[PDB]
C-alpha cells in the first residue's frame, strides 16, 4: 500500500495526464486505414488497483485494438495452461538483440523472446492444440474476458483483414519459421498467421485492459471478481519479459529511467503493470520513432519520477 | 520485512550453502597465476540485512578480488559525485548486445553500459578528475571502506602487476575509445587503465562485500553504520543495470529465472543484492562458461525458488 | 590460342578427370528425392573451345538440373534485354556477405547480387514481364537452347514439384521481397517463385551446359552454331559476378586459387568458363560443406595449377 | 599488345586526364597536417607498359606518401621471401566483409585480407624477421628500388611522426592482434606498429610508382631493367587480392565497372595494373566518401570503356 490516500493519487493521475496532454508530437501509425483513421488527440488513462478500486480521465471508453499489447496476454495464457519449460522449448527468454538486429531467429533456431512478432507468432501455434481456429480464438475471448472481469473486449474485423493482406513482412516470418521447425508437430502455418492476425485485432478499452494490467499486478487475481485467473508462473515470467522486452527498441532507456513492466502496440496503446499496486492503460495513437505512443511514453517518466513507483526506488 | 524470523532463515541459508556445495564443475580463472592459485573448494556465502545482522557459512574471511564486482560499486560513486545526466553522457545504458557482440562501442561511439569493460573503463576516468592516480584510489578506497561499514577492504598488488602486464585487449579498448575520443577533455588514457587495473585488484572478503551489497539494498545508507554512503540516485541506478547487465551473457537467464540485481566477477565472486531485505557476497573460484561462478549460480537459483525472492514474485 | 595443340590438352583433362575420380568425399543433396536419388559416383566432365572443338570424359550424357547454375545465366538474359542501369536498379553488384551473413536484402533493401537466391527471385521478375508464366517459360528455354547450340535441354517436372513444395525458405524471401518492394510495379509474387523453381528445374548435360560456358567464354557468341546470343555488356557482367559471387561462400578462396568466373550448384554442377579459351561444365553430386562438388573443386584447382588459366597467370 | 601504336594510345591518355581534370569534388585527408597541406588541384596519370614504353601528364614528379599503396607491395614481399602457404597462416585471403564490418579479425582470429590495416600490420610482422627494425626498413626499400626500377623512392619523415602520434586505430589493432596471438613468436608488436607507420609514410612520384605497377603487370619483372624482382607466385597472388580488396568498400562496384587489379591511398594515389599491358599511378589528393581519390576514380571508369581493358572485355 504505496497510496494511503486513494483519492489523493487520483487528483496527481489528473495533473499528469494533464501534464502530457501538451505534448503533441508523434505519428499515428498508418500502414492500413484502420489505424490511420484515428484521431491525434484521443488521450486516456484508466487506473484499476489490486483493490479493484477505478479512475479514468480522457477518452477512456474509445475501443482501440490490442496489437502488440496481446503478446505478454497470450504467452501468459500458453506458460498457463503448458507451463515455464515447456513453452521455452520454442521460444527464449533473451531481452536483447545479442547481435541479432531484426533477424527472425537466434542461433539456435528460436526467436528471441515472446515479445517480438516471430515469437508471438510461435506462442499462438502453441495455444490450445488440435482444435479449430474458432474454438481458439473463442477461447483466448473467454480467458481475456476472466482478465477483464468481464469488462469491453471486443474484436475488430476490419483491422483483420486488413493486417493479414498487408502482412507481408509476417508472412515472411512465418515461412522462415516453418524452414526451422519451429512450429509443433503437425501445425498449419498459415492457419497460425490467421489466428495471430485475429489476437493482433481484438478490441478493448482503457478501462477494462487497464483491469487486464491490474491482474497481472495482482499475482493473476482479477481484482473486480476475485478470480484466480492465471498462475503465479505465468504472471511471473509475463512480467520478466515485458520489463525488457515490452517497448521495442526502447525497453532499455524505459526499464532504466521507468523500471516498470510493460507493453506497448502500434495503435498507441501501452499496458502498464505496477507490481501489487496497480493496472494501467494509457491510450494515444501518436507515435514516435519507436513505435511507442508519445504521450504515453512522457505519462510513464511523470508517472514514476512523482509516485517512486520504479521497481528499485 | 519477508523475513518474518532471521534465525529460521539463517537455517535455510546454511541448507542451500550445503547444497550448491556438491555442485563441483566449473574452471578456476587462469589467465593470470593469482586466480590460477585459488583452490576450486573454496566456498563461502555471507548475508547482511538492511538491519545489520549478520550470517556467514563457508570460507568468508579468504580474501580475493572484486575483479568486475566492483563495476556497479565505481559506477555508483560517478553517478553520486556527478548525476545521472553527465555520467552516462559517455556511457550507455542498454543491457542488449542490441548488435553489438563483442563491439568496443556503440553506433553513437559510447560504450553499450557501466558493466562491460569499455564502459568501466570511461567510468574509471570520470571519478575525481583533476587529481594524480594515487588519490584518485585512496579516495575509491575510503568510499569501499564506508560501503562496506569500515570492514575488510584491502589491495592485490600481484594482481595488479599481472592484469596490467597481460592486458592487452583493455589497452586495444582504451586505445579505441581514445580514437572515438570517448574520455573527457585533457585524459591521460594509459594512466585510466593503471586506474582501473588497480580497481580491479582491491580485496574484499565475502563477509565485508555483503555489507558493501546491504548498502545498495539499503536505499544507500550502511546497514552497521547508519550513514548514507550514496546518494538514492546512484543507488536506483546501479541497482537497474546490474540487473540487466551485471551477469555477463546469462544477465538475460539470469533476470528471468532469479529476478535480482547481481554482478559477478572472474575470482568467482557474485554480488548479489536483495532490494530491502538484505545484501549478499557468495564466492567460489570455479567459473562456467559464461565466467560466472557456479556454485553462486547454483545458489542464487535456489534462494529464490526456497525464499520467493524475485523481483515479480 | 593458349592451347597450341587439342590433342594434347585432351590428353590432360583425361589425367585430371581420373585423379579427381579418386576424391570420393562429400555429401548428395538430400533436402528433395529428387537430388537424394543420385549415385556419389556420377562424375563427367565436358568441355567445348571458343573453337567449336569438343571434349567428353565419364558421365556427361546423364541429365541433371542447373538449380542455381541458372542463375547466371538469367542475369545474362534479363541484361541482355535490358541493359545494366536497369537491372541492377534492383540488384546489387556487391560480392560481400559485407555485414549481411544470411539477410534477405542490404541496408537499401536490395538483393546482395543476382548469385544468391533472394537475387535470383528479383532477376526472374525482370525478365519478358506482362506476358503469362507458360511464355516466359519457353522465352527461356529458346534462349538457353541458342545458348547451348541446340543441344540437350530439358526439364525436371519432379524436381519443380518437390522444390515448390519444401520451398519454405524462398517462400520467406519472397514475402519478405514484396515487404520491402523489391519487384517491378505489378509483380504476382507468388507467380515469379514457381517461375523461379521451374528456372532451377531446367535440365542439362555436361556436354550441352559446357556449350552454354563456351558460349560466355566467346564473347557471346555460340561457339557450334556462331550466332549472337547475348549482348558483350551481358557476357561482361555476368562472368564479373559469377567470379566474385558464384561458388558461395568459398567463392574467395576459388577467386584466389582458380582465379576464373564459374557457377556452382546443389545437383553437384559447376559451370566454368576460361575468357576466350573454352568453357566446361564438371559434375559429381557429392557436394562439400559449402553446397560445391568436391570432385569438380579438386578439378578445377587441379586444371589452373597444370594449364595455368588463372586470370592473373 | 592490346596497344598497336603507343603514341595514339598517349594522345587518349591526356584526353582522359583533361576529362578528369574537371571533376573537383572530393575531399583532401586531414587527420594530419602533413596530408592536409597538399592542393586539391595537384593531379597526375604516369604510365609505363610491359615494354618499358613511358608516358606521363600532371604533376608526375610530386613526391607524395604511398600510405595504403604500399600494402600490395608488402605483401608481395613476404609472399616472395615466404611463399603462399607460411604467409596466409597469418591472414586471409577474403574481399568480403562476410558479416565483420570494421572488425579487426575474423572468425578464426585472422586478419580479413593483407589489404586493410590489421593485415598490413600483421604482414609487416612476417618481412625479415630477427633482424632491427633499421635493417628491415632498409631492406624493404632497396626491393622497392627494383620494382621501381631506380627511379624515385623517398621517405617522409613528418608523415611518419604524425601517423605514429595520431595512430590511436592502429595502436588498438595492434593491442588486439596481440591479445588474439597473430604476431609470431617472439613479436614486438609495439616495434611492429613503427615498422608499419615507416612504410606507410615511403613516398614516391606518379613516374616511379607506375615502374612499380608496371612490374606486378609483367610477371614480377621490372619493365625497365629486367631484372626479376618478385616470384610469378607472389605477383598473381598480390593481383588476385588487389582486384577484391584494393579499393576500400568500392571494391565491388569497382571490380564490376573496371576489372582492373588497384590500390588506392589516402594520399590520393591509386595503383593500377592492366595484367600483361601496363602499369600506372594516378594522384589526386581529394577523396571521396570511400576514401578514394576522386579524379583517380573517374579516370580509370573512362580508361576502360575506351581502351575495353576489363578483364572480361
Ligand atoms: S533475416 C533473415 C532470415 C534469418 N536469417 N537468419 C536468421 N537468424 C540467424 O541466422 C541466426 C544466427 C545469428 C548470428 C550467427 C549465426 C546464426 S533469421
Ligand atoms: S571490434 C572492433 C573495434 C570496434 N569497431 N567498431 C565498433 N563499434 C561500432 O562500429 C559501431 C557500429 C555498429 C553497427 C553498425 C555501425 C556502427 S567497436
Ligand atoms: S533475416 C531477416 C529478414 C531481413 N531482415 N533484415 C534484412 N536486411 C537488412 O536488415 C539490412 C540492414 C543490415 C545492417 C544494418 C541495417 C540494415 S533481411
Ligand atoms: S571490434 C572489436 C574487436 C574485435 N572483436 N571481435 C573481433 N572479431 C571477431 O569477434 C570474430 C567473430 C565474428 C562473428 C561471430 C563470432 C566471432 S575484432
Ligand atoms: N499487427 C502488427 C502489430 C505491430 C505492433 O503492435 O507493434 C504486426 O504484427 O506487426
Ligand atoms: N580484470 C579482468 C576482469 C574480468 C571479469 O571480472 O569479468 C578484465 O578487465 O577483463
Ligand atoms: N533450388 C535450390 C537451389 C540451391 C543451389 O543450387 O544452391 C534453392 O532455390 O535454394
Ligand atoms: N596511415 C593510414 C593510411 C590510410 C589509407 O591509406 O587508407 C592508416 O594506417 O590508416
Amino acid at each position: 500500500s504505496m497510496i494511503p490516500d486513494f483519492m489523493s493519487f487520483t487528483s496527481h493521475i489528473d495533473e499528469l495526464y494533464e501534464s502530457a496532454k501538451k505534448q503533441s508530437g508523434g505519428k499515428v501509425a498508418d500502414y492500413i486505414p484502420q489505424l490511420a483513421k484515428f484521431s491525434p488527440d484521443l488521450w486516456g488513462v484508466s487506473v484499476c488497483t489490486v483493490d479493484g478500486q477505478r479512475h479514468s480521465t480522457g477518452d477512456t471508453k474509445v475501443p482501440f485494438c490490442l496489437q502488440s499489447c496481446v503478446k505478454p496476454l497470450k504467452y501468459a495464457i500458453a506458460v498457463n495452461d503448458l507451463g515455464t519449460e515447456y513453452v521455452h522449448r520454442y521460444v527464449g527468454k533473451e531481452p536483447s538483440g545479442l547481435r541479432f538486429n531484426k533477424l527472425f531467429l537466434n542461433e539456435d533456431d528460436k526467436p528471441h523472446n515472446p515479445m517480438v512478432n516471430a515469437g508471438a507468432i510461435v506462442v499462438t501455434s502453441l495455444i490450445k492444440q488440435g482444435v479449430n481456429n474458432a474454438e481458439k480464438f473463442d477461447y483466448v475471448m473467454q480467458f481475456l474476458n476472466k482478465m477483464a472481469g468481464n469488462e469491453y473486449v471486443g474484436f475488430s474485423n476490419a483491422t483483420f483483414q486488413s493486417e493479414r493482406e498487408s502482412g507481408d513482412r509476417n508472412f515472411a516470418i512465418g515461412y522462415y519459421l516453418k524452414e526451422k521447425k519451429c512450429f509443433p508437430e503437425g501445425t498449419d502455418m498459415v492457419g497460425i498467421l490467421d489466428f495471430y492476425f485475429q489476437l493482433c485485432s481484438i478490441e478493448v478499452t482503457c478501462e477494462s485492459a487497464s483491469v487486464m494490467a491490474a491482474t497481472l499486478a495482482n499475482g493473476g487475481f482479477c481484482p473486480i471478481t476475485g478470480e484466480r485467473v492465471l498462475s503465479p508462473e505465468a504472471v511471473r515470467n509475463t512480467l520478466s519479459l515485458m520489463h525488457s522486452c515490452g517497448m521495442y527498441d526502447f525497453s532499455g532507456q524505459f526499464a532504466f529511467h521507468v523500471g516498470l513492466p510493460a507493453k506497448s502496440g502500434v495503435a498507441g496503446g501501452i499496458l502498464l503493470v505496477v507490481p501489487n499496486v496497480m493496472g494501467m492503460m494509457c491510450w494515444s495513437p501518436p507515435l514516435d520513432k519507436m513505435g511507442n505512443s508519445v504521450k504515453g511514453i512522457h505519462f510513464c517518466h511523470d508517472l514514476v519520477s512523482l509516485c517512486n513507483f520504479h521497481n528499485y526506488d
